């Protein structure tokens, strides 16, 4: 499959733009339509380290954190609300677990 995803610093998500509630709204309502969530938060993404992403990794201040998702335009909707993010894709074929985090605590 593709996965898209923004991607920030745990700080600018925590002290800029916080997406608690746009996680809970949207999960909210992926229930009331019998959706099966496709979008997903995933601080210390393991993608990140791979070499394909060596740019990205490089320009985002870390510890970092993405939201990844399988709707395109959902990441391009929070690319347009948050504006100070990266955004990319990457394909299953390119990455073994897309959603693997390297997180070593519990909020």
């Amino acid at each position: 499959a593709t996965y898209y995803y923004i991607l920030a610093s745990k700080k600018f998500l925590t002290e800029e733009e916080p997406l608690e509630e746009v996680f809970r709204e949207r999960q909210r309502h992926y229930r009331e339509q019998g959706k099966e969530i496709d979008f997903w938060l995933v601080p210390e993404p393991a993608f990140l380290e791979q070499p394909q992403f060596a740019e990205q990794k490089a320009r985002c201040p870390q510890p970092a954190a993405a939201i990844i998702s399988t709707n395109q335009q959902f990441i391009q909707w929070l690319k347009l609300r948050l504006e100070y993010v990266l955004m990319g894709q990457f394909t299953s074929e390119e990455v073994p677990n897309p959603l693997a985090s390297l997180a070593s605590v519990l909020e």
